[PDB]
């Protein structure tokens, strides 16, 4: 990996900036759920990452850049994850390179397990805090030299996600007849890849935790550092099991079942969301 | 560091191992620290040294495989682990266990040395493992980080009964006809990276986790046994107990672990 | 860069042994508060870290010796902090010097955020003990070959922060006037170098942390593997905020400094001699 600098992050940029005229408003990273965002996008220009010098490499992701609910928006299709064993720099330079583009506010889902009792399969939980177990524990995305062309050396994570977005993101799916499957929540990062024990998830419940996944708070960190607005929403693909006992377990082909099932929802919410956003 | 747990790799260490014994094991054991009398009772031994086998780790005595029977079935033992606070990487750890996959191992018995939090425990209890909290996975050090190796298993393992039940229960019968139940507990083991012992708040800590008994290691081994399908027990000895707050202040268990392995084996089910 | 060895810290020691001959009994790692410990030294020695080979480089820190309240002192200005991915040899190597060059005891603050409660800014929190995040999750400081020079593989954490030490400070404190700042309780380490989120301070308060700051243990660590009694103090820069719906650091550090410097001297001059 290239080291996620402004030399560089500015070099990836400019790149795109010749084989793309639109400036992103808004970045969404498809996770669970956003599988069939990028086919809603419209005057769409999509650029493969093997087609971007130093960018990261992961058939390819594509970088996907149109008009989505009469916003600008960059669509990024595949992820880094950090279970993969990709660095901090690979994961940093495309949120850095969001920045650069013109990128305000950034938009992101997961799939996580359920460690709230009251949560139901397929729910939604919008993240409005996290705790970042690899971030307390010397795995920080951001650990080395500070990038002060972006931001801060020790950033405050205070409104990471947006509280304006949470609550405009609550009221469309209120409006739109789906407010029961919505919920907030504390999202919590297990590296993973392993899932949770049952030990595990029951420490994780009684720390205050309402979701567990494996991704996404090391992209919200520099997309804060770097003054990117915050919103994140965990699928519950899997009820956490809390008890040693049970036979019940997570179950990948289920997991993505799960998210498929919800992807048109999910896509909708997002796309009335941007559409409700205040702009010009 | 090392060679990469991958099947080629781990094909060739067995392959060449395969060539210095004819045993082929269905039970693998790990002995502790202190715990090297695991492997007394094998019958009809053959000892294979580290140095002999070409990228399988080495220490830094020579660590060594033993293979032979216990009880009539074939068992393949290490005298030797790989620690991570020793500077390990995760490839040389998972390396044995892979190898051991590939040898033939269906079980996988474990054993350690670890300082007891539960309030109920006395040391030179036996604390067999119901459960884990791997708190270095947790943070980004779980052993399974990177390309998966899918044939050894799935990128996204579960847990659940990672401790097997039906073992656990076995364990606690033969301990309980053998006449020490009262030294056996079940629990829950937290893995500490260390190497430092834990501080009074650490272990206040662990324990309203939901913490037993803290060590540190067993929990990678265990995460790459289920992970390629090897069915698990693990057994710590409570050689510490842990103090609480900062105001405050083995050899014949070994014999008798052995004892007791030598007795599960026994009793295990056989196809 | 260089393995925190016996060959290697010894050479480090020699070098540093012809530049001065102050032997300290006593070693200082200004954090939060101590930044103007340096000027009140006495017979003063500067070292600059270029101006020592194989010495771990931050800019441009020093190493300053001489005495203070009639006791021969080495103070560490500019520390090296993990979240700046500094290697745990480049963390280790000083302290492992200190050993080498005669120090005996360890004094050490730092700037910490309060999550007790009962805690106001600018309080002093004197560490009684610590929970290691990064260690419990495979990145203490003495993971990798033991360094048996200097001590034990499994190195034990009781009276990590000498209570005779602590005793001696809230003493001090209390005839000085200013007891009602000082409190005793448990920091935890985040890595950082991000502020920490309501959810993971209430998390951490939970656990029964009374501060939480991004450095220190490694240090402590490396003192007491190697037999340095320790002393540490943190700065409450902040106040945690606990719920969502929620410079100053840097303002507070400055104010309380001259205090902080006081108590420090007036500790190092009621130390036992014997
Ligand atoms: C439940 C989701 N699993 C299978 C763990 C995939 C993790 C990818 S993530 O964290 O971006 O949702
Ligand atoms: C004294 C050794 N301690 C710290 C208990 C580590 C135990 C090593 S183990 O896990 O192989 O028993
Ligand atoms: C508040 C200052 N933080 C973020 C903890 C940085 C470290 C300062 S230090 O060295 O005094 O701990």
């Amino acid at each position: 990996s290239v080291t996620a600098n402004i030399e560089n992050v500015k070099k990836v940029a400019h790149h795109i900036q010749k084989l793309t005229s639109i400036v992103p408003e808004i970045g969404i990273i498809c996770g669970s759920g956003l599988g069939k965002l990028a086919d809603g996008v419209k005057d769409k220009i999509t650029i493969p990452y093997t087609k971007i010098p130093n960018f990261p490499q992961t058939h390819s992701g594509n970088l996907i850049f149109g008009t989505l609910s009469g916003r600008k928006v960059v669509v990024m299709q595949g992820r880094f994850h950090m279970y993969e064993g990709y660095s901090n720099d690979t994961v940093a330079l495309p949120i850095r390179v969001m920045k650069l583009l013109g990128v305000k506010i950034l938009m992101v889902s997961n799939a996580a397990g359920g460690l709230n009792r009251s949560l139901k399969l397929g729910d939604f939980v919008i993240l409005k805090d996290h705790i970042y177990l690899p971030g307390l524990g010397l795995n920080n995305i951001l650990v080395g030299p500070n990038q002060e062309a972006f931001g801060t050396r020790f950033p405050a994570l205070s409104n990471a996600y947006d509280r304006d977005l949470r609550k405009l993101a609550v009221q469309v799916a209120e409006e739109n007849g789906f407010g029961n499957l919505v919920h907030q929540g504390v999202y919590v990062m297990n590296g993973g890849p392993c899932y949770e024990t049952p030990a595990e998830c029951t420490m994780l419940l009684n720390m205050g935790c309402d979701v567990v996944g494996m991704s996404t708070i090391p992209e919200v960190v520099i997309a804060r550092h770097c003054g990117i607005q915050v919103f994140a929403v965990s699928l519950v693909t899997n009820i956490s099991v809390l008890d040693v006992e049970s036979d019940l377990k997570p179950n990948h082909e289920e997991v993505l079942a799960t998210g498929a099932q919800r992807a048109e929802l999910m896509q909708s919410w997002f796309e009335k969301i941007i559409e409700k956003l205040p702009k010009d």
